């Protein structure tokens, strides 16, 4: 043969063997995927079904404002890790009652990030956006920075609505009380009346309290919003609110309207990794090979098998790791990068074509 | 679904990351059960044969101390640790020419508790005990405490003996030369006559000497004893005895009485791990599913494969350290923890039904 | 059973726990066998059929000069470590257009020597050596001496050649510029007629310089050698040589006469582990079960698959280190220790037998 069938110091090759050396246990982790995670948005959809049939577009503002802040609200006392999804992982969930079909391909394993797109029943809205979370650690405490623009678009209304969930910080980690406080500033766009929501979650520092207005495009406080993100969120008008002025509630000023209060938590929450009675549900035969339900590696550790969940999380792990050597000589199949059509960062649009069941090479992830 | 089917700090994390990590090398190990090393007890089983057939009460003791003797006697020069056994490991041995027979089941993992019960084949005794070798690690030397309680039921005599083994301690075990010792003080209770034999196992401070005395209920000395553990041991009247006054022989008084002396170890015994000739048969196929003969990780060591059985240690340590998770959500087979008939503390009785070979439900060990 | 069917500190278990520790990564590897890097000998066997035609015997010296710097040239650019081959690990090559035929078992693996035996296609000449490198570290580079004597014989001259490969460095492996060098002392013997070559590897302290002269039994210079091992090889007349007197030419003296001058590489050698046109053919199925192109280690590597091979690197040092322990209750299969005919020292005569293809009982090493 006149050449090969293939191609090709001591510090040099250690730091090869630093970069290389990455593992992950499974303790810290409950059994869900983060996309199974960020599927809790749509917990109270009912809100964007309120929201698309108000003709007036500052009460659909007050519906948008409170559904972003019961989207991140079901973040309370869940202190268990969502498993960071493999590379070409997918999920989907079609509640029947509450009227949405979502999908979620895990699009960029470096960065982890997770794209995601969300229809209603009945056609009435389209929810879609991605997310990054940056995790940094600082002192006694972790944040993670939730990287990323949401889209709802209400579809009767012609209007759509951007923003950005807050950052959400775990207190108390190295040998302390584990509590999660989210904050940050969140700013709601409506841009085809040019309406304005700002909401600033306040910091413990008084501990989960949400401030916020909306204003109109000439820069007008309309409604004054207040509240907290694990009880309730009122609108009160802005003039009467301006004259009110593990650590451990919200005073109703008077005239306020309940846009939005917490469910209740299931029983079986306080010994179940503290779920909801939505979350509870997320993990028949049609599913794709993607789908996060037949990931062995969070479905074993639901059955209580721990030990076996731990063995094969490495395996996925080491599968994604060798697979994605083997790729140095990826295909997103349902989301491209392309910027959004609001505000004009680079988003992930859903391509399309999921709900046909014809499909074909789909990575094997596992 | 309504909820699950199955239910639920860094520095809190890793308690339990050191409080599991536990393994074992196999070299310092032996080609035998603990159940096995405690079954050579019964290698002087014709002083038992000869005390049940005694008219005389103190010369019926003489034979009670000549077997406690002659029980922890074979441990010279086997400086090798028996295989630790598995929770629920059985044995059993029937020497048809000595005329016993003996059940064995390792009781309890943590503490690791050992119980035993021998019969005699003519019905003529009954042994059993439980032992539980506490480990003291101080200076350069190991100590082994066994705790617990001997009994020796003379059946034709309606009379039983209770005892404790003494302290067995291996000297320069960390860069020096291992040699085995044993101290403490035994004494020997015949519950139907009073009579009580205390014996003084000597400390290297002379090395494995064994001084004591036979008396009855009125507290007079009878008997004198004296002798080493790895010699001989013998009986001479008390006032003659009183008129006399790796470190490397017995002086044998004037009208002194040999109850007993060692049996010399076969020639295989220097290149076998210093087994004795009764050592070496404790290693057809009705027997149970946990007999330790069965144990691959003590049998793969017994055919010269040592990587072999090195392995298998490691897995059925590992499998015991899983099935032992599982059952947080154990059944002794053979014996029930209730209390010594004859002193009260809390034995291991001998159930019974062993040897009826219809048996089911025996847990699955290797 | 009467004894047993098998036979037999803490800081003395540790010596053992540390000698046993041996492993071996897989990256400064190159996809070659020792024996297989060794072959390159061969690559100029032009020299030697152009040797044995000459009737003049410093002609014949001049070649066998020459083919001894053309045989250690291969090595530059060329910094991967071939694999240390197995015990009883092979290898054959049959070069039909260069005319020879070569032999090479791994005769011992501590310490890593390997034999090996080469003879003409045309009955020309017969080449056989053994060769162990010795490994030294020092400073921030690393030396390898290649101990053994190589033995030409030119069969229709009766006469026979011996000497010694001069030593090998890797300069700057810390954390630097990794760069091949050698240098030594080589002295070749012309058995029948008295001739003494010598050559003097010159060493960086001018870098790759190799200076020499050619002798008879009287002891007075014939030819006068000079040239880089990298390059060429010259041989001058002796007065008018010595009238002449990563680092990064050759002077043409006068009255030169070029010996042999370097082949260049293929285009396929900078990313190919600089390979040399005969090295990318050394790795149909009458060869037999140990013969290293069979070696899995080797092959899975040369597929490009790297943690393929990595696993079965160590699963054939690991079947090596547990054989080898198994055989303390070896053959060589086709080398003898024998004394070499020449010179004296103990070489690896061959034993012969091997071209016939009927051959039973070669060792099982993958
Ligand atoms: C302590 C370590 C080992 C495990 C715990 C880390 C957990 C609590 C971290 C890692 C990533 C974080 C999440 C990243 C993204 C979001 C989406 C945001 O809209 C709500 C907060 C939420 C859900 C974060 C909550 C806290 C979080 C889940
Ligand atoms: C050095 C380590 C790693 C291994 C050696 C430890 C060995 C020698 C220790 C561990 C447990 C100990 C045993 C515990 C129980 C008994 C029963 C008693 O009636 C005689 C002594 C005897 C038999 C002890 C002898 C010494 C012993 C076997
Ligand atoms: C840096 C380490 C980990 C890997 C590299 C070590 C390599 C370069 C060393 C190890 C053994 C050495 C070889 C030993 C034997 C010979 C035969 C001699 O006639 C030419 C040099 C040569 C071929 C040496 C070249 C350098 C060498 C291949």
């Amino acid at each position: 043969r006149t050449s090969l069938p293939s191609p090709m110091s001591i510090l040099r090759k250690c730091i090869g063997m630093e970069l290389s050396k990455i593992t992950m246990p499974v303790i810290f982790n409950e059994p869900l995927s983060f996309l199974q995670r960020l599927t809790e948005y749509m917990e109270h959809t009912y809100l964007i079904h309120k929201a698309s049939s108000l003709s007036d577009p500052v009460e659909r503002m007050q519906c948008v404002a409170a559904f972003a802040v019961s989207a991140v609200a079901s973040q309370w006392e869940r202190t268990g890790k969502p498993f960071n999804p493999l590379l070409g992982e997918t999920y989907e969930l079609v509640r029947d009652d509450l009227g949405f079909r979502l999908i979620s391909e895990q699009v960029s394993h470096h960065p982890p990030i997770s794209a995601f797109h969300a229809e209603g029943l009945n056609n009435d809205f389209i929810f879609h956006g991605s997310i990054y979370p940056k995790l940094k650690f600082w002192g006694k405490s972790v944040e993670a920075e939730p990287k990323g623009t949401i889209t709802l678009e209400l579809l009767e209304h012609n209007e759509a609505y951007t923003w950005t969930n807050p950052t959400c910080c775990v207190h108390n980690i190295i040998v302390g009380k584990l509590w999660i406080e989210q904050y940050g500033n969140v700013e709601i766009i409506n841009h085809k009346t040019g309406d304005k929501c700002v909401l600033n979650f306040k910091p413990c520092g008084e501990l989960h309290k949400v401030e916020g207005y909306i204003q109109d495009k000439s820069k007008k406080k309309l409604c004054a919003l207040y509240g907290k993100w694990t009880e309730c969120l009122y609108s009160v008008d802005p003039a009467t609110f301006d004259a009110y002025k593990v650590p451990d509630s919200v005073f109703i000023i008077p005239g306020s309207v309940l846009l939005w209060r917490i469910a209740p938590r299931p029983p079986n929450s306080a010994q179940m990794y503290n779920f909801t009675s939505f979350a509870m549900v997320l993990n028949e035969s049609v599913i794709p090979k993607t789908d996060c339900r037949l990931r062995p590696d969070i479905r074993a550790m639901e059955n209580g098998e721990i030990d076996q969940a731990s063995e094969e999380k490495k395996r996925l792990e080491e599968k994604q790791r060798a697979a994605r050597k083997n790729r140095s000589k990826w295909k997103t199949r349902w989301f491209h990068q392309g910027p959004n059509p609001y505000n004009g960062a680079q988003d992930w649009i859903y391509s399309g074509s999921y709900w046909d069941r014809n499909y074909f090479n789909l990575p094997d992830i596992y």
